[PDB]
This record gives structure tokens, sequence and C-alpha cells, in this order.
């Protein structure tokens, strides 16, 4: 808790990922119907966005407190 924020700067690069986050933050499981569009919006191949949506699940399903893949 005791957490608040006002408003987040703007990244050049990074904005492709905030993205990303911000279409999984809302849905776990996107559909190929999404998967494409979330690598168009950015403009990544949507091969590498579906990978980048499975891995999610692999710490999803897996114990956060434990050492994590990152974070």
């Amino acid at each position: 808790g005791s957490s608040g924020s006002s408003g987040s700067p703007i990244n050049p690069y990074k904005d492709h990922m905030s993205v990303l986050k911000a279409y999984y933050a809302m849905n776990m499981e996107p559909n190929s119907d999404e998967l494409l569009k979330i690598s168009i919006a950015v403009g990544l191949p949507q091969e590498f966005v579906k990978e980048w949506f499975e891995q999610r699940k692999v710490y999803q399903y897996s114990n956060s407190r434990s050492g994590p893949s990152s974070g």
C-alpha cells in the first residue's frame, strides 16, 4: 500500500514495451485477433509478441515469491 501516482512520462522506445503491458494488464490470454494487432500497433512481428505473452504464463503459473525470472 501507501502508493499513488499523478502521471507517467513518455518514452521514445520503451513505448513498444509499455503498450504490450497495457494490453496484457487488461487481458491475460489474448486471441489470435488481438495478438496480431498487438504486434501491429507497435510494429513488431506477431511471432515475437506471441512468445512474449506465452512467457507470462510461466510466471503466472510459477511461484512469484521464489526468485522469479526478473524483478
